[PDB]
């Protein structure tokens, strides 16, 4: 008949309604976002005096402890960016409404993939890609802290958003499915374009599972599309080999799900396994980014910043992002200090 005395749905989820007063303090305007979590809604806090985004979760034992994780990294990252400068959302406060646990975030802009839904898919430039890019690495390096060894676990373009509509400020956010550095739990992780080699592999993994992430989004933010659209782990490692080739020997006889993408060989080398796909290596990042044919599809023929010498610079970054090897793989100190940044 009802659940939670009628305010809650059958799907555990608060029924959120226009114009409703919480606390006498957040004044509810609108639904804003979905997911398993629960819902997401814009608010006016009235003690404060601004708007904020606030994240209900359900009314369940499961999404609340696991809430309570995410808001326990949140506030351990806060008391270390205390001046809000390292590009990691800011988690105000939060508190209990009638059994749903409410985090108060700051209210932000659109995310990276409503950028690209502007552009039908064509992408961004690259000098506001190297501003994104400069960001990210810089969150990157705040998560390496050592205190912190935070890995988000979850980068992509929907989880990365503005701080104003008409500025280049960006913050990393939703640490639902981020953990801090340990054993090994966990093996399927991360969304499938965005999965690093190594989870792929079921082999060890740390930090530079996001510097993958990051690699595969800078590239999109330029052509608008995925560089690795996998409609399963099959396929999502195929279009890697596509573009990186083969992956090395000492990885993949260290990796106990190479059998699932690979074959080995009687003289000891590794091949693809028939499932179509162009040839190991000979989709290159040079002719995907177009560095001498003036940019993706070429059109960003003639604009400043799009030259071959600059278009290198990113291409070179990129390959060192998206190093097969995640101990030799660029980490964020360094991909700081990158020609690309100058
Ligand atoms: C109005 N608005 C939107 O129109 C779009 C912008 C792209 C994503 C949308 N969202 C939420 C959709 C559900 C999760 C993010 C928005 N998020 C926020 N802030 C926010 C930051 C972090 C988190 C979190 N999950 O940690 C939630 C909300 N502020 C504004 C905002």
């Amino acid at each position: 008949k009802v659940y939670n005395d009628g305010y809650d749905d059958d799907n555990y989820d608060y029924i959120v309604k226009n114009g409703e007063k919480w606390m006498d303090r957040y004044e509810i305007d609108s639904l804003i976002g979905k997911g398993s979590f629960g819902q997401v809604v814009k608010a006016y806090d009235r003690v404060e005096q601004e708007w904020v985004a606030i994240k209900i979760i359900k009314n369940k034992k499961a999404f609340l402890n696991q809430a309570q994780i995410e808001v326990r990294l949140l506030e351990l990252m806060n008391k270390h960016d205390t001046e809000m400068k390292y590009y990691i959302v800011h988690l105000k406060r939060h508190f209990m409404f009638r059994n749903h646990l409410c985090l108060v975030f700051e209210m932000l802009s659109y995310n990276l993939y409503d950028l690209l839904r502007n552009t039908n898919f064509r992408g961004v430039s690259l000098n506001l890609t190297r501003k994104f890019a400069q960001q990210m690495c810089t969150a990157l390096l705040f998560l390496a802290t050592p205190e912190l060894s935070i890995i988000h676990c979850d980068l992509k373009p929907e989880n990365i958003l503005l701080c104003n509509p008409k500025r280049s400020a960006i913050k990393i956010v939703d640490f639902g499915s981020s953990c801090q550095l340990g054993q090994r739990i966990y093996q399927y992780i991360q969304s499938r374009f965005y999965r690093s080699p190594e989870v792929l592999l079921g082999m060890p993994y740390d930090l530079a599972i996001d510097m993958w992430s990051l690699g595969c989004i800078l590239v999109e933010m330029h052509t608008g599309e995925p560089l690795f659209s996998g409609a399963n782990e099959v396929d999502q490692m195929n279009k890697i080999v596509e573009v990186l080739g083969i992956p090395p020997a000492h990885i993949l006889d260290q990796a106990p799900k190479a059998r699932k993408f690979f074959e080995k060989l009687p003289d000891g080398t590794w091949n693809l396994k028939k499932t179509e796909y162009k040839p190991p290596g000979t989709r290159k990042l040079h002719n995907i980014l177009g560095v001498e044919t003036g940019g993706p599809g070429g059109r960003r023929a003639g604009e400043s910043g799009h030259t071959v010498a600059d278009y290198l610079k990113f291409k070179d970054l990129i390959l060192r992002m998206l190093d097969y090897d995640p101990k030799t793989r660029i980490q964020p100190y360094y991909a700081l200090q990158h020609s690309f940044f100058k």
